[PDB]
């Protein structure tokens, strides 16, 4: 399956690099607002996640990942992009502007792909696959699909444990976020509004909301309405932690929680009682890693509230879903 | 007039200092640390966090002068050795952190010593410990050994005492994203402490650590005992801090009560906002707390209520500010 | 005199706060591309430079600062902005993307503004004040306060040639970093492969024209100096070495000579300080003696003299005084 | 077999290198501190990436891939039982970087009295000295890209300015220096604070041909590693592109090349000593007279302990 990529952004290009060790999916171009060669050395070079496994030369109208050339156009309007040229079935949709069933859907057309994964919330009447949760949902008939946010993919696989040991009352989310793109480098207006992200993301603990809690819902059904959270963006440029507060119907203890999570682990929920820090999860595949360390329990004249805490890498614990979830969508087609 | 001593003139040491300038009652006439007064001199004049210092400072022998007026300096380890009454002092600032106890603190106290003594941290449950406007009444005068709470405390006690006052809580569950301080490592190192995550880069991390201040609250406020606990999450940032606080309340509430319940407990202590400020905008603020209404939540789910109240600190100058306050009114009892 | 700001950015709002305190000069509007909610916050607060010295609420179209309402307007093209309106007879230029003759003299027509001031860098005259504020006469249409590594290097350059004659130099600022570098990797709409880079997580390697353009402000340096900046993760504050070949020299004689020079836009001290100390300072530049070197080889000398500036405060208290000096004539 | 004294960045680093090297093997670490501290410490780095491979603690020590390695909490070195392990030292405290102190058991992992650049001035060695150096972070960068001046061009004088990043001996928030300086004392990570460096000037003891010819200073910035040195020079000689052409001939498993419009991130974690850098060359002729400027980076971490490494490596075979 060929895949075209929408935006060669921070999850755009990773996305690309986790693609060249997946068989069957193969990214022949991509889409941004900018020159090759730009887009080469941001491919090559990486703050955050490190030097590109591999050779990277720029051509005329694209560069070369190893050998095999891959076209590069500007753009700007994603109904104008001849992604049938390059026989892209599939598109990534990583720009962040077109989240939305209505703007996805203009890839679709005559010298078009024939379908999209938003690599954001998508809006309500679009599938939300969180990979390894409820991925099962997809048939292979969905024009248009989205993986979720990196909260969401983190927080779902926690509270899904939550709910099919013990069930759950309610409960409120606290994510402490590594800054990013969307943020102002200095002091200066946000064009989104935002009187806070407006603010220099790298010097500031910056409050912000977030609708991974709320929109649960449409990942979990038995959780719909009964969560709710916020987010306070800290200066590191990527790897986040998601706390949830939580009353649960049964009585707990936090060893009980704790040997719960590790029976729900698998290749996307991950399992720690190392005392690690943000630095350390940063690259990881693991969508979400619960870290026991942190887990509390507080029973108070028999009322009890339960404290778990998880690690996810907004970027590439989140990209890792987006691909599993990619390859997955590719290979039911039709 | 009551003349002090500064033992630690570190962080709150030298911002303690800073304050005491504009308290007529009180005068700090002498200073004890592990350096030359040559240093200390140019860490008054000079704060990367807090700004420039407001005078002018000028180093003589064994001492320097602060807007004309000498202040000796001295560089003795143990504190049983510091010749205190040789200035005049009855009252010691205790800012070393090593001699947070009834017991070490005490050490200050003898023939040629001080009078009296301020830790400025947790001292134990054998010493009283005040967070100034909400119980400094427990204070007469006749104390040895008095304690002015943690940063935390002084930020979470009048933020849950208007909880108590007005709904009654039934526990609660807090977070705290703290800035790094000077028990954290620069780089991965070990800690002499035995913390493996403070041993970690503090100003390169998100580093989850413990925190009394939440369980310890009984102390302060009694009707509290036993029902808070809670974690922190240092983030990279010199200085700033707020404090998330999620409880289960006895009455039911709305968002619109609680904000307004916070606005009425406001003093000069508790500060109140409804503006969308970012960590930056409460650096070198004289409040112990400032509230922040923009991220009041309630949740209700199934008749069940969650409530969430955040409020800002600069666990510097916030905490500085009730330290001196404490000061100046255990000064005056004497 | 009534002035009007284009672009309400760093140096914008930090014109206008200093604005403030100088009588005869008074904002009366501000254009940027947002609505007078947004621009108010960004007053108030401020990450680097603290809260705003004053009250400010937002009213329709505008907001009010210690009373007295200024207008506000999201105009994108400045030939479309009624300056006139609200007499405003000079405008701060501080968007960044109209600094040169053309293209700032769209603020100056029938529905607008008499003169105009860009904040940034030759049909232009360039003044670095009480370097080269002789040079104004009052008649000019467009003018510019040169860029920030300018009014630093220009003090401490011309005391070198006023003493000793400079024969060439090589310059190294070591820079915070600004808006024009990407908050992490992604593309830089102006082709930068390293200002698209993560501007607080990375020693970023720059260009600088300051160092060559030095001859727009004093002729007598003029194509002798180049230089290159080191972007590093501070959100403001600055310095500037420089390494030069001038008579010959002592430590000593440099260091007094510089000190001789000092004045409100050029300071001196002694003080071992780092970049924070210098944040929102007044001067212009303020040279730092504890980096002087001479180094003697052979007969044959090197000189480096370094010093400070905060881009954001240090440029913007020039750029105001040059602005009342310039509303006066 | 090699011993640590000092498990901090430069020596648990070093002992990431020492897994991919046969015939050298660390059998024991002293330090002043707990094993599980620094397995943790090994594990998980920050900067470098978690470890490639399995750590575990044990009694008195931590198994590596299954070889279990002592450790020690002794203060002074005089009393470290080395010959227990049958070790024929790494000192990386930074406490003893003396012909005296070194000597009280030695390949000092820092700076007249003692041997100081792999692949630069190797040959020195013979294999007979007790008390060996592998120089500062900075000379090992700067060596390569001055002897290459020298060996084309001849040089006048130098001044060097590097760009470094903070290291474990400034403060962490605005605090009292145990070394007495004023602006270590500051918050390492929140400023940029100008330095003394030695590096410069004791040039003469690797390149003699340099000795008391150059002269720097440094400005430390908050990144938590990775630096660049600058130099600009006068030469004996009277072009840009020949000073990158005889830096990329004078390139090899110690020195790098590139021409690629890098930062500070990138050179994280590599292999090479120093790595020029062609974008940032300058030549500058006016009136005749011109000024040199060349720049190279290094990772002050990995970059100069794959040196130490190399020399360590080196240095064991011709005992
Ligand atoms: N970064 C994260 O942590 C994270 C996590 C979860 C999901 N996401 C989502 O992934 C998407 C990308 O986020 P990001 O952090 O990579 O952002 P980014 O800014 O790094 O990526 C944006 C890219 O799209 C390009 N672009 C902008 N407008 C375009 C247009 N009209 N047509 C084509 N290309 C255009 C930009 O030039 C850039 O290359 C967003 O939807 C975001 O919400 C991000
Ligand atoms: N930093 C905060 O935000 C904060 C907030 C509330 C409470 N506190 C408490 O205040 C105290 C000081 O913390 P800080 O952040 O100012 O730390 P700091 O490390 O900046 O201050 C410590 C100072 O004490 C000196 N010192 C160490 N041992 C000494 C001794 N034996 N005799 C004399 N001086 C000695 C150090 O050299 C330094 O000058 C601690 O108890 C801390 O827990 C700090
Ligand atoms: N940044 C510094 O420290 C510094 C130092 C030297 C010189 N300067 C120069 O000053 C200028 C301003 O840069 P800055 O640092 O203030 O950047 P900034 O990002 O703060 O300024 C951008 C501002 O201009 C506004 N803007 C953009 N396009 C506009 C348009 N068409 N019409 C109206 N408003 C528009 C933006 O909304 C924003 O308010 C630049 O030329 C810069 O090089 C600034
Ligand atoms: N990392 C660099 O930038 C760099 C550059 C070149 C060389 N070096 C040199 O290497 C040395 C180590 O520096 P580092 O960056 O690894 O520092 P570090 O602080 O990370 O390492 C110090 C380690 O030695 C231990 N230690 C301290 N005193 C000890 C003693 N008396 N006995 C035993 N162990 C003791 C500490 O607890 C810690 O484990 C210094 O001399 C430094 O100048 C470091
Ligand atoms: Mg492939
Ligand atoms: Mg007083
Ligand atoms: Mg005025
Ligand atoms: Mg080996």
């Amino acid at each position: 399956v060929k895949v075209g990529i929408n935006g060669f952004g921070r999850i755009g290009r990773l996305a690309f690099r986790r693609i060249q060790n997946v068989e069957g999916v193969e990214v022949t171009r991509i889409n941004d607002l900018t020159d090759p060669n730009m887009l080469a050395h941001l491919l090559k070079y990486d703050t955050t996640q490190g030097r590109f496994d591999g050779t990277v030369e720029v051509k005329e109208g694209g560069f070369e990942v190893n050998g095999q050339f891959v076209k590069v156009s500007a753009e700007r309007e994603p109904a104008n992009i001849d992604w049938a040229t390059d026989g892209v079935e599939i598109v990534l949709e990583a720009t962040g502007f077109f989240a939305s069933k209505e703007k996805a859907e203009q890839h679709i057309h005559e010298n078009g792909a024939k379908k999209v994964v938003i690599t954001a919330p998508g809006g309500n009447d679009v599938k939300t696959v969180v990979f390894n949760t409820n991925h099962d949902i997809l048939d292979g008939t969905e024009t248009v699909i989205s993986g979720a946010s990196c909260t969401t993919n983190c927080l779902a696989p926690m509270a899904k444990a939550l709910q099919d040991n013990f069930g759950v009352k309610q409960g409120l989310m606290t994510t402490i976020h590594a800054y990013t793109g969307d943020q102002m480098i200095l002091d200066g207006p946000h064009r989104g509004g935002d009187l806070r992200r407006a603010r220099a993301g790298a010097a500031n603990i910056v409050p912000n909301s977030t609708g991974a809690a709320k929109a649960i819902g449409l990942v979990i059904p038995e959780l719909n309405g009964k969560l709710d959270g916020a987010a306070q963006r800290v200066p590191v440029p990527t790897g986040s932690v998601t706390e949830l507060v939580a009353t649960l119907e049964k009585d707990v203890t936090v060893e009980e929680v704790n040997a719960a999570m590790k029976a729900a682990a698998n290749d996307s929920y991950g399992y720690t009682e190392d005392p690690i820090v943000s630095s350390d999860i940063v690259g990881i595949s693991h969508s979400s890693l619960f870290d026991a360390t942190q887990t509390k329990v507080q029973t108070v004249d028999g009322n009890q509230l339960v404290k778990v805490v998880s690690w996810y890498d907004n970027e590439m614990s989140y990209t890792s879903q987006l691909v599993r979830t990619l390859e997955y969508f590719a290979k039911i087609a039709k």
